[PDB]
């Protein structure tokens, strides 16, 4: 199938070009959030060793695919009044990620209050021939979505579903989760080349990479704090 | 004037923190326009930039009406016919200051160039704008203050001969520090704690670049980390 050739040229691609993801979400609202600069983003980034992109939103992810080669992950966030649930809720967020380009499916795969159980996310996915993604928060989590054949399982959600937002990533998620047999895309505060060198030798497939790359703001934070005094 | 904007300059370095962005993407880059320079200007100042450096003109114009920090301009050069690139000729500095730039860098060095030192700084002080040395030796940067330019980077250090170090000259910043000079730290501050450091250093403020603006180098920095 078009999934099984995809996912076997990302494998390629992984072991030839070393496993780096580049997350292209600027922060929204800010100069830098336009579809034809998340755009230009995903551009360079593939052309410096990303082998492959997370896209947010239809407008971006319609205005990079025509210009893109590698797989984009989709992913659609919205904010939703009964449920803390963000990323790919609705069955017709898939659709619509499927119908602008996206390769692979990105989704919240917690075990939380949400209108569309994880089940009924994955067969729509499967029912448009793409390849899935499960953004987790726990090793549980994880193990879970592993079970019903995801082809990616993504530490995303860790430290973002409890009380506190660790400043390490989560490479325990990681280092479980992949001896466990995960293919693990190591997701969330790698923001360091050390950091995400950790999660390779920790058993992590691949590593996305966000704000570090694509999140200006955040970089400049970083360094702001480093010099007042 | 030029020691309203230094003094405003200084105000908002102890309040913020010293730090400066450099906008320059990678030549030909898909970020390599000026309305991407523009957005990211303005992201780095919102965020914590007291200043930024934008190359070019066409980035500068584009950049100008929506900024409202300082902006320190410049115009790399390749066909000057010596090793001089960094804002080499009077028009150059004529340019800048006609497109709106607050304080005009240039190189510094000694090396073999079309226009001396002294005029480009002449140039410069008749535009009434404020002057920045890219420097790349302490002697260098002494010479520079001792001409009563305001900034002194250390820009050049390490991109005069075939080896560039690892590490960035903070030596030099030290040095120049000591020597009472207002020191850029400016060349492979890379990491928020070289940035520190270079402060801990005698900094007054630390110019980054492609840490913050050059997708391309970050992707390979970290590519290079995870390749195995
Ligand atoms: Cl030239």
């Amino acid at each position: 199938s078009n999934a099984m050739s995809l996912l076997a040229r990302l494998e390629q691609s992984v072991h030839e070009n070393g496993g780096l993801i580049v997350s292209c979400q600027p922060v929204p609202g800010s100069p830098m959030d336009k579809p034809e600069i998340v755009a230009a983003m995903a551009q360079a980034a593939a052309s410096a060793g990303a082998v492959a992109v997370r896209i947010e939103g239809i407008e971006n992810l319609r205005t990079v695919r025509p210009h893109l080669s590698v797989p984009i992950i989709g992913i659609i966030k919205r904010d939703l009044t009964g449920s803390p649930v963000r990323i790919t809720p609705y069955l017709q967020d898939v659709d619509a990620l499927a119908q602008a380009g996206a390769d692979i499916i990105a989704f919240d795969a917690s075990f939380r209050s949400r209108p569309v159980d994880i089940d009924s996310l994955l067969t729509r996915i499967r029912l448009h021939g793409l390849l899935a993604m499960a953004d987790c928060s726990t090793v549980n989590e994880g193990i879970s979505c592993h079970q019903k054949g995801i082809e990616f399982i993504g530490t995303t959600l860790s430290g973002y579903t409890g009380p506190i937002t660790p400043v390490e990533p989560d490479l325990a998620m990681v280092t479980q989760l992949s001896h466990a047999g995960c293919r693990v895309i190591a997701e969330g505060r790698y923001n360091t080349p050390a950091l995400a060198a950790n999660a390779i030798e920790h058993g992590a497939w691949a590593v996305t990479v966000g704000s570090a790359i694509t999140r200006i703001e955040h970089i400049c934070q970083w360094f702001s704090h480093a010099v007042k005094r």
